[PDB]
């Protein structure tokens, strides 16, 4: 006797729900959601993320709530600090990013470092302002421009992508002094810099056709430096 | 170097696919999203579907599609014990739980017996995840689509059982032809939730809902 007459919702009379999706703001300018719009209070999502650059000492926890990918698209609850991490590569270090809503509503935000042991935790509301004209109003937006969103999802991601090896190779770039040969750093210079031009834009693999090509030039002297 | 915060973190695993449960309709309700950083928690609140339930069955679907049965069941299991109650009023809190080796736990209680059961899986193959991935991204409009229908059937049928028994409540008071009326109306509703159509079955919604008023009042005053 397995299944029947034992099934579920998803619509629980006593508990409230989440108006629309809350998470926080990931390297980018992209949301990264914690807790889905729709879910029923009390619910909890604890997960880990890292930090965007090596020997970063702190991060910014910024709370967002909206359906919009693009975090600047997405309504700002509020933000705060943890520092006092030992550094270590750009993605080495373990930052426990916690969003648990009570019964009453209440956001408790928490964001702990697994090494050091240093925990910052706030709490904010997720139930102010709304008034579901808004709620509607922005779930409709992010309806409309759900394609644009996936996009930019995509392109940020092969961004960061880009991002990480041009400080890397910038921050490589001396070696020494004059270890790296000269006219070398020229060329990789100009080559950078219209990278940096190759992103405030749009598109595309072409940029990561660009990485590809910057990281074999270079690649002779810092291997043979190795 | 500044102040920022990836989502990709190395020396950690992540989710090859979407985990969940199956809830009312025979959808997958998604609680740990595909790519999610393990260790990982999350937890949420259900319910019954159905008056005077005393068991609540947990089925565990991993997958990127809508539909139940176009996942893969990691298993299941049952909660007893739960005081039988009109839906909704029970509170079952479903816990997702994934530890740094990998380890899937799934728990669920009910917080006014305060009876908890808890499931532990083990780590699908590259193959058959590109597969799902792949029958995911082929499908998505039809599974969108089907989620949509499903939330309008659930949204119809808490409906049409609330309405009902706002009929049983008085039906001595209620007038002859209101309710034929809203009989006929309930009816077409009931039918209306059996098809593949969403305006259809909102408007049958609206119309149930038009030709209601007296009942509401009449129900009311008992």
């Amino acid at each position: 006797m397995h299944h029947h007459h034992h099934h579920i919702e998803g619509r629980v009379l006593l508990l409230d729900v989440t108006p629309l999706s809350l998470g926080i703001e990931t390297m980018g300018g992209v949301m990264t959601t914690l807790i889905a719009k729709n879910t029923t209070i009390p619910t909890k999502h604890s997960q880990v993320f890292s930090t965007a650059e090596d020997n970063q000492s702190a991060v910014t926890i910024h709370v967002l709530q909206g359906e919009r990918k693009r975090a600047a698209d997405n309504k700002s609850l509020g933000q705060f600090n943890l520092d006092g991490i030992n550094p270590a590569p750009r993605g080495m270090p373990q930052i426990e990013v916690t969003f648990d809503i009570d019964a009453d509503g209440i956001l408790h935000v928490s964001a702990k470092d697994k090494n050091s042991g240093k925990e910052q935790k706030i709490t904010i509301k997720a139930s102010s302002g709304l008034n579901e004209d808004e709620i509607q109003k922005m779930v409709r937006d992010a309806e409309a421009n759900a394609e644009a969103d996936r996009k930019f999802e995509e392109l940020v991601q092969t961004r960061n992508q880009g991002d990480h090896l041009l400080h890397s190779t910038r921050k490589q770039v001396e070696e020494a002094g004059d270890k790296l040969p000269a006219d070398d750093k020229t060329a990789i210079e100009s080559a950078l810099t219209a990278l940096e031009t190759a992103l405030k834009g749009e598109d595309k693999a072409a940029i990561e056709a660009k990485m590809q090509e910057l990281a074999q030039v270079s690649q002779k002297l810092m291997e043979i430096a190795q």
